[PDB]
């Protein structure tokens, strides 16, 4: 059987449906009737119905909204029958792709994070990681590429920023110089996730520094 | 043979050739290996060669750049084959689709419009057409929509504004009054067209309009 270039469909669809996708037809439809059907999961399989095709015309359609993070892509193959039953082509595989939407928000690993630096330690140093996960489609969009941000530092002492964070890794490193425990033997960081690489949906978790002799 | 729904290719594309379209497969290559071609005019007939397909992997290529205006659509047909040549599959027919790009600037039917007006004509009284045509796709793009305007009047009295025209007609009307013919008996308008609504590409000419008695 060929197999159709994937069809999109975005998902989380609102409004009227049904709603017409794409017109898929024989074109022997002149020399004999040609009647339209198709199946597997998604058609008359589970999920049943979520897609039809027209019996004459070979529109599909779909009758609901989607999730592409319960199921991203279905397989279906469409038959073109005749009045006295043969089959007027090979099935052909039908494969349909739900298009992403960023419809997911970041999530910490945890909502505190605990880490020890050493006083003495140099601009540089790795202190601890924090970690977040996006649900949607890491390969076609940014929808769940994460940028970690620093949003605030308490106490904002000796200086306001004594720490950095790599934005791809969620790595704490000591920014700056001055770091005595027994000034300011605790820092509790306010961290960011944001995806769009920094620029979508975002959410914040704490990360406790604990300064060590 | 199915006719699968139609694939995009935007006119005037840039850079490195052949670039990928689609992937065209069988089905029937986990069992053995199997060998794709097309034909149709685009690929084995004139014009030769603008479309492609990789014969190992079924990947459709175009070749070089396209134009809407000359051929907005190509019919081609995709063949799979074993080693020693023989089908594996019907043929399939595939559309393609030249999408439209805003390359064609409007123009005026003429160089120079004429009408002309009664001097005791009332604000709103009808005077001229001015007219433009547009190459590009007026059925599925605003790339032909066009937008007119009058640019000067010569001369500027009794006042600067004696006229208007309405921007999606070209219907030149009286805008103010005091229209004489033995004070200032002709004006002459710069017109303007233009397309995106006015946003897009844009063009000039006269309109020179005799005040009668
Ligand atoms: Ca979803
Ligand atoms: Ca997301
Ligand atoms: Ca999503
Ligand atoms: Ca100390
Ligand atoms: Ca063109
Ligand atoms: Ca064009
Ligand atoms: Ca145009
Ligand atoms: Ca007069």
């Amino acid at each position: 059987d060929w197999v159709i270039p994937p069809i999109s469909c975005p998902e989380n669809e609102k409004g009227e449906f049904p709603k017409n996708l794409v017109q898929i037809k024989s074109n022997r439809d002149k020399e004999t009737k040609v009647f339209y059907s198709i199946t597997g999961q998604g058609a008359d399989k589970p999920p049943v119905g979520v897609f039809i095709i027209e019996r004459e015309t070979g529109w599909l359609k779909v009758t609901q909204p989607l999730d592409r993070e319960a199921i991203a892509k279905y397989i279906l193959y469409s038959h073109a029958d005749s009045s006295n039953g043969e089959a007027v082509e090979d099935p052909m595989e039908i494969v349909i792709t739900v298009t992403d939407q960023n419809d997911n928000r970041p999530e910490f690993t945890q909502e505190v994070f605990e880490g020890s630096v050493a006083e003495g330690a140099v601009p540089g140093t790795s202190v601890m990681k924090v970690s977040a996960t996006d649900a949607d489609d890491d390969v076609n969009t940014y929808n769940a590429a994460i940028a970690y941000t620093i949003v605030s530092q308490d106490p904002e002492l000796p200086h306001k920023n004594m720490f950095t964070v790599n934005r791809d890794t969620g790595v704490i490193s000591v920014l700056t110089s001055g770091l005595d425990r027994e000034s300011y033997p605790t820092y509790t960081l306010v961290v960011q996730a944001a995806d769009l690489q920094g620029e979508g949906l975002s959410t914040t978790a704490k990360a406790v520094i604990t300064v060590k002799d």
